[PDB]
């Protein structure tokens, strides 16, 4: 049982989808994410190359590894913003950028914003020879996929 | 044009291929690798999950990111061993682990060994809960794909 954060987005060379479901147990446990027991849910940011996509050398539909994905959550009526740092991981259904999440502000409607940064300069490279290499270059400022009316009503499991 | 290092290998949950071709211009230029002009060739390790990889949650046949790949080159009859750190990068045909390399002891027959370590502890995780998790785990001892008789006969371009 998976529930959408909202409609999938196409931003630059990325096809971005967001879903949430029950908390999971991850090994190792990433950064400062809540445990399966402490968490409200698990949120997955699925990032696959789109047609644009190919200019960086990826095949359409391929998972795009080495990205740095963060989510910002803001409950409607509040000035507070919660930052969620996803981590790369595999589940039984494949790779994702994911995070166990506890909604600090509780039940309500949220603005949910994913910021997707390209790999760090020392973490990835592109072959750029004329004619034989790729023509595209990684984006400089993080790409954004946003949903303005995400409803968190508590566990649906 | 790509030239083979030797026969493809299946090691653990990985299918590993090795090819070499003319040195390339990479952006950013990775680690301490030689430039396109200084290098003898580019060596590429192609790594995809095999059937055993499904247990780690990878899609069978897909690229396996976040690994730490190092190549060791040793000319027959020599005690000198060159250590080459590979870096993740994209070419027109997708992601691979690779490096521009100089064959330090010149033309001849070399033993070529790729040692493939799992992702560092803080760089990747697996879901391990019953509902969404996997039953496999990352390997502790690095996996080895090696070719005892690679012939460096000079550029084929
Ligand atoms: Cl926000
Ligand atoms: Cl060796
Ligand atoms: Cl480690």
């Amino acid at each position: 049982d998976e529930f959408p954060i909202g409609e999938d987005r196409d931003v630059g060379p990325l096809h971005v989808g967001g879903v949430y479901f029950q908390p999971v147990e991850m090994h190792p446990a990433p950064g400062a994410q809540p445990s399966k027991e402490e968490a409200d849910c698990h949120i997955e940011a699925d990032i696959h190359a789109n047609e644009a996509g190919k200019d960086l050398g990826y095949g359409v539909g391929d998972f795009v590894p080495y990205l740095r994905v963060v989510a910002f959550l803001q409950k409607h009526g509040s000035e507070k913003v919660q930052k969620v740092m996803f981590a790369p991981m595999n589940a039984g259904d494949g790779p994702h950028y994911g995070a166990n999440v506890k909604f600090e502000e509780g039940l309500g409607t949220y603005k949910v914003r994913f910021e997707i940064a390209a790999p760090s300069h020392d973490e990835y490279s592109l072959h750029i020879d004329e004619q034989t290499g790729v023509s595209g270059r990684f984006w400089s400022e993080p790409l954004v996929a946003e949903w303005d009316d995400f409803e968190w009503k508590g566990p649906q499991w």
